[PDB]
């Protein structure tokens, strides 16, 4: 039996990033403290979270905990362990720590020093021996470095509770570098905002008549992917990162997915049928378990609302999301002898400004032709905020074939309540593999430019996948980034003075606190 | 008690019996006929009842041995009691019942297999015995006497979606003595839908991390009570309840929004419901459902027609409000004749981009007829993720009497079979919705016998997703009935093109349904 097992030693902790195209590691949220206290000013949902984590108890668990440690020796309460540094940084309000046992590690002060009800020891023996006498549920480590550093090196912590500030600050002070061989990751928290600042949390490991009722109603229960190529995936106990939204259907894609072929002959994984939801009150989700870029969709997402239909405009952006759908050849085997190259037909823009309008090239001056949706929509949002007709629809049937293609974002529905503006976004077909990461970031920007633009605070942008499907060219990459660990997702800053709809220029859009694993080459 | 100790169960299946009409759990009684089962053999039922009553865990046996020999003063399988006529009903080859313990309660039979003469000498046989659990099988007079003794913990009962001719029944189950705890999945097997319900008598290391990572999880005008039926569920699998879950998600969690007749709704958004239309059709159960008027509006739209006339000369009201002078003058459709709703559905569906003149134009040839264009796709390019038909034409809806909420339906097709997505903006859970799921549930079936395909899902994604306040009394006895199994759709076979389907051609059939509610 080890020792931290018998006596449910855990570590519990908060790192932010550190001062200096950056590498990102585990090893990048590693910030403790600065000048004796902590980095940053109080962050409240932290503060919650190590409460509720160091206070909690479960007392029909004691009976089997007094059993194991009284074999191996021969209101319940948990106990918190502090450096002597530590315990002077927290205010004196706070002390002792309120439902806990509270202990010190200390040479230069005795129990004398301290008026509090707190035990004094002065060597981590000495906490053993103390463990052994007293009634406790759990035992946290609370830092600090020096605190941390001494208990991992003895091979004493069961398990960290980690928490992933995501924004740097001044730090003189560091928590370890964790081994990957020690201890590995097994859960991963909801992101979450709190006083300016995303953050999640993370937990690294140490490397009954109803049930057969289940069992029955479970009596009436195929792709040749090996479940091991999904080991660390699988082992996680928890996925609650709201990235697993978009990698779980991946998974459920390559498990379950039909073969069939498409246009091209490469072939794909297919389902039908998925929702996603994203928190923009708490997150942007850009995704992290790869390198994602949105100068590209913000241009696009810009050059939509100007009405554009010119290819050119793009290109000279150096942006080439749409320079394959341009060329003669393309447009050639569209049937569209009469379009010249990079004139993209009346697609999306076109749809948003003038839909209806009959579309003649893309030079044209189409003011006040066909209808402007995107205006109608910004002014329902404003004076009829619980309308349900609230939708911006780029599907329009007449047009189609002149399109260089159909749009595969269908429609936008919005919904305002409190002061609050959610978006559906419905998507047709959905490439998995290199389109729907930069789709959420599109319609989850766009969410925010019409909400500022109407006096509202974003809530959720929610994605409904049609066709759902991953290409056969795509999977081997896919296995990898399935492998992943997301880390805490960035934050999007929009200029406040912009307030109007036309009028967003891409200085105005700022993404803060991007941490990502490595770039890939889905291909 | 006894069936507390020596885990006595019943496990059952029960049809319909051949005599408006009253449904209540009594309807599925029928048992046998003629010392036979009624209906032919049901698979899942037989896969069912071999896989409870050959199922054990071994972990847990301590405990029940421990309690038993308390009580008497003092390769594990379960026990299976037959009547006599119920052992000689099964064919030999089934005799005796594999891998478990076979009990014979006979007052003529004579002495690995026992023999026991009246009830008592089964509690002996299983003071003497070791087994998991107990499981009464019949027949009739089995279950009378088990049941009328209180010698049963719950009823596993096979809820057989059809009609049989029966000359022996199961006993009427006291609501007082019992209550369903559980509902499976909806299933369909040799002919027939099917469902599985109970009776009951009236590293924890990771368990603290999931403490942990709901410590901030937390409007309801709502009580418990309230719901106490549906509270009380253990196993709501029921596809009914993608329905009802939806309902008590909006009356617990909705937000208070008031609309424009200053009715008052509670309103979320986003759902998806999923229904699979091979194993059932999925008309709501928790109340009574009439289909003409949907099949007909279904019609009129394939016809491409806009004369609200045409549906009130047939008794369908749905539009009627829609097609008023007043409702019109309203939406500012001064120069529109009353009933003409204008470039609505089946314009759009036949004619989209034409220009709209009256109801009454002769429109052939004129737009996009993309029923057409997706009935050809769904035939010659089944893989094509283009296949989408669209109501939601920008460009008519002030000249629409009301704009779509059913924006488009999406369709997909793989191995032979036909799924659809509809998207809906807005969606009255406690009125609209239940006939919008027949309606194109109806319309997939439609679509995919027209292009030889079976049906697969229908699924149907709810945009604004609301409940009138004045609905609220009525979804609450609505929640706290347990639905029955589905019913089934006939089509006509004969009928190969989209338009050619008619009334005469649409049936219903085995459709067990709760009390109509008036929803207000
Ligand atoms: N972000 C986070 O989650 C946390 C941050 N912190 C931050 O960390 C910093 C404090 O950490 P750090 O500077 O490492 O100081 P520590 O809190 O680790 O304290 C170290 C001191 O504790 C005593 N001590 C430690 N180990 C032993 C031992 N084995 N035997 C006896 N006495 C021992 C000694 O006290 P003495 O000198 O009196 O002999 C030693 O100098 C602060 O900036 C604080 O705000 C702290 C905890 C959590
Ligand atoms: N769908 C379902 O769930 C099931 C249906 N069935 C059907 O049920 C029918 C059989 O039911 P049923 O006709 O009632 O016949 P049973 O299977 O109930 O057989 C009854 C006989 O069992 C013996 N017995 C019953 N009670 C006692 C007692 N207290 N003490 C001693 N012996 C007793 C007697 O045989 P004796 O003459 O020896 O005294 C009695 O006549 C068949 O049609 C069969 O196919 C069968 C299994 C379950
Ligand atoms: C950061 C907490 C934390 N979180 C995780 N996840 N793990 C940890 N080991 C951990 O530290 C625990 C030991 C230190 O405890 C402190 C420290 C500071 C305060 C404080 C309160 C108010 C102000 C103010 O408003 O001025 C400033 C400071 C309260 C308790
Ligand atoms: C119906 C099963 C069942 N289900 C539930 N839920 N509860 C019950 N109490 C229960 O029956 C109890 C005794 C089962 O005994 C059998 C076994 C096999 C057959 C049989 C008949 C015809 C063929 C054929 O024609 O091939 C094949 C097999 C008939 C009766
Ligand atoms: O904004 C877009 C445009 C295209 N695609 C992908 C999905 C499909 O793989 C392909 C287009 O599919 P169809 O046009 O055949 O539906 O491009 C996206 O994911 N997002
Ligand atoms: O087939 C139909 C027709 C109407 N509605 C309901 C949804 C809304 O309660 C209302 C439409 O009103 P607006 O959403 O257009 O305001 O009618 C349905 O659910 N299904």
């Amino acid at each position: 039996e080890q020792v931290c097992d018998v006596f449910d030693i855990y570590a519990i902790c908060a790192c932010c990033k550190v001062e200096s195209n950056e590498v990102f590691n585990n090893y990048t949220f590693r910030g403790l403290g600065n000048k004796g206290v902590l980095p940053w000013k109080c962050i409240s949902l932290d503060m919650k979270y190590f409460r509720a984590v160091t206070t909690y108890v479960n007392e029909s668990k004691y009976e089997k905990l007094k059993y194991k440690r009284c074999k191996y020796l021969n209101k319940l309460q948990n106990v918190v362990v502090m450096g002597r540094t530590n315990w002077e940084s927290i205010p004196k309000k706070f002390k002792p720590l309120s439902n806990r046992i509270n202990v010190i590690l200390s040479r230069t002060l005795k129990k004398e020093d301290f008026d509090e009800d707190v035990y004094i020891i002065n060597k981590v023996e000495d906490l053993i021996v103390l463990l052994g006498k007293l009634n406790y549920y759990k035992c946290f480590i609370l830092g600090g470095s020096v605190v941390y550093q001494e208990f991992l090196e003895k091979k004493l912590i069961k398990k960290i509770y980690f928490t992933r500030i995501n924004s740097t600050y001044e730090c003189d002070v560091f928590f370890p570098e964790i081994n990957e061989n020690e201890y590995q990751i097994i859960s991963v928290s909801d992101v979450y905002t709190s006083n300016n600042t995303t953050l999640d949390f993370i937990i690294y490991k140490k490397t009954d008549e109803e049930e057969d009722d289940f069992v029955y109603f479970n009596f009436n229960k195929k792709n040749s992917i090996h479940p091991n190529d999904f080991q660390i995936y699988n082992s996680l106990k928890y996925k609650y990162h709201p990235e697993y939204q978009y990698l779980n259907i991946i998974y459920d894609i390559m498990m379950n997915g039909n073969k069939q072929s498409d246009r091209t002959g490469v072939g794909v994984l297919s389902k039908f049928g998925y929702i996603m939801k994203f928190d923009l009150s708490q997150y942007f989700p850009l995704l992290t378990t790869k390198k994602l870029f949105l100068r590209g969709i913000i241009e696009e997402l810009l050059w939509f609302i100007r009405g554009e239909t010119n290819g050119n405009t793009l290109l000279n952006k150096n942006v080439r999301i749409w320079e394959a759908n341009g060329t003669r050849e393309f447009l050639d085997n569209r049937k569209l002898f009469h379009r010249e190259v990079n004139d993209l037909g009346p697609i999306y823009g076109f749809q948003w400004r003038h839909f209806g309008a009959e579309y003649t090239n893309m030079y044209d001056n189409y003011e006040n032709k066909g209808v402007d949706q995107l205006k109608n929509i910004i002014n329902l949002i404003k004076n009829d905020p619980t309308s349900r007709r609230i939708l911006l629809c780029a599907w329009n049937v007449k047009d189609l074939d002149q399109m260089a293609l159909p749009p595969c974002h269908i429609l936008c529905q919005f919904y305002v309540f409190d002061g609050k503006l959610s978006c559906i976004m419905y998507q047709r077909s959905c490439d998995l593999g290199l389109g729907v990461p930069f789709n959420i970031a599109s319609y989850s920007i766009f969410t925010h430019m019409i909400a500022q633009v109407c006096n509202l605070q974003p809530a959720q942008f929610i994605h409904v996948l049609g066709n759902a499907h991953v290409y056969n060219n795509h999977i081997d990459s896919l296995k990898i980034q399935l492998n992943r660990i997301p880390y805490p997702f960035p934050t999007l800053k929009l200029n406040p003075d912009i307030k109007n709809i036309e009028d967003f220029t891409i200085s105005d859009f700022t993404i803060q606190n991007y941490v990502h694993h490595e770039k890939i080459s889905m291909d």
